[PDB]
């Protein structure tokens, strides 16, 4: 029943979901900003250009993280913000500002886990084809080095890269998240320069660092679960494991890249010098999971790549956007410590969407929210029971924001936004998780 004494309790947000202030003080054009002001890409019709105010309101979300309990705060630093033309000079202003909100959590109890990417790419990048680049990689490394030079001295816990299946897949391949491209390709060449961005970032850190750090990198991981045991099931979920899951954790475990997967996608795949994957390898001291549903897989040969699809199961609850399986997070755990190197762990993210509105009463009854948190976190405790060496959990998210593609629409928060008012008032499953975290 209980957690360690020492875990880290937190809630998560990104730059570009909350900030807004997105032409304040120096800063300058992200991919995001282009991307959700191209009409069409945005469900709703929203932008990230207002959000939750969080650049000018971020004291009031320190007052939801104290209210409740919470002892640390996943955010990201805007690279817009620090390098307005991505690569080029810094923009003190913007360092000066997540110095001062680093100094704001740290005199509330707060421990800062900051991302350096959480997927707002300076378009000036994107104008020399951004990750689909080398050089972006270069200068993500310098970017790092900058942060870690000015914050390093009081941030310890950081990550380099969230996501970057999401980057490069979505962003590249699928053409859902920014930029918008639609090339199998420039996806994976993406993939890699992420990649080595994520490695020669944590070498810069450390040399940049005013005292050691604790380097990550954050991944979504999807558990993958054949619906047969048919040889055309079973490799359909080889293969999406192996899209999301193995193409990342193997190079960065020193395996190289997954060699069924090189197969499967030909001449599609990158160029991968032995060199770049040493620097990809650089040794991390935690990674974290972002979790939130598993993927059953039937074979789909007439599909684009993966050639894998996801067989619903209606007995199953069901969000907003996905399908419901704590399981699944004791799954990838287990299958993490047992068979890769990376330790200790984090969850980074999980959570979930739900049509959340305020009731006469004055709260959000979000039943389902909290079902979710307390089956996740009894799937934690039985990962803890089985030695899996799991540090902290942060929900995703603190609050309503700019859910990328669907816009203000999809609501994530365990704290409700009003995005006409910017008030924000903490839901039901806020105050479970605060009660929670106090009998902890
Ligand atoms: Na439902």
């Amino acid at each position: 029943e209980r957690f360690p004494a020492d875990f880290v309790w937190g809630a998560a947000t990104a730059a570009y979901q909350i900030e807004g202030a997105v032409r304040e003080d120096g800063r300058g054009v992200s991919i995001w900003d282009t991307f959700s002001h191209t009409p069409g890409k945005i469900a709703d019709g929203t932008t990230g250009d207002v959000a939750c105010d969080s650049y000018h309101r971020y004291g009031e979300d320190i007052g939801l993280l104290n209210a409740l309990g919470m002892n640390a705060y996943r955010f990201s630093i805007a690279w817009p913000r620090i390098v307005p033309l991505g690569a080029g000079p810094i923009n003190q202003a913007g360092l000066d500002h997540y110095s001062r909100m680093v100094d704001a959590l740290l005199g509330a109890g707060l421990q800062p886990f900051v991302t350096l990417y959480h997927w707002d790419l300076p378009q000036p990048l994107e104008d020399r084809l951004g990750w689909g680049s080398r050089a972006t990689a270069t200068v993500f490394a310098e970017y790092a080095d900058i942060v870690v030079r000015q914050l390093g001295d009081r941030v310890t816990h950081w990550a380099t890269l969230n996501e970057p299946w999401c980057s490069a897949m979505l962003g590249y391949y699928l053409g859902v998240h920014a930029p918008g491209h639609t090339d199998l390709k420039r996806g994976l060449e993406a993939s890699h320069n992420l990649l080595l961005g994520h490695g020669l970032a944590v070498q810069a850190m450390r040399a940049a660092a005013p005292q050691p750090l604790q380097i990550g990198i954050v991944l979504g991981l999807t558990p993958t679960y054949p619906a047969s045991d048919s040889p055309e099931d079973v490799a359909a979920a080889r293969r999406f494991d192996g899209f999301v899951n193995r193409w990342f954790l193997d190079p960065l475990a020193g395996r190289g890249y997954p060699q069924d997967m090189l197969d499967y996608y030909g001449a599609a795949a990158p160029q991968a010098n032995p060199e770049d994957l040493t620097q990809i390898a650089a040794p991390l001291d935690w990674l974290g999971v972002n979790y939130y549903e598993r993927m059953r897989a039937v074979d789909a040969p007439d599909a684009s790549l993966p050639q894998a699809q996801r067989l619903d199961d209606p007995d199953l609850p069901h969000t907003a956007d996905r399908e419901v399986y704590p399981e699944g997070l004791y799954d990838i755990l287990l299958r993490l410590h047992n068979d890769y190197p990376f330790r200790p762990l984090y969850i980074t993210e999980n959570g979930c969407a739900l049509h959340d509105e305020i009731a006469e009463d004055g709260g959000i009854h979000d039943g389902q929210r909290q079902a979710f948190f307390e089956a996740h976190l009894a799937q934690l405790q039985r990962a803890l029971a089985a030695g899996v060496p799991l540090k902290g959990y942060f929900a995703w998210s603190l609050l309503d924001n700019f859910e990328w593609a669907m816009g203000l629409s999809m609501r994530y928060g365990i704290c409700y936004t009003n995005f006409e008012t910017l008030e924000r008032r903490i839901k039901d499953s806020g105050y479970w998780l605060r009660d929670f975290i106090a009998g902890q």
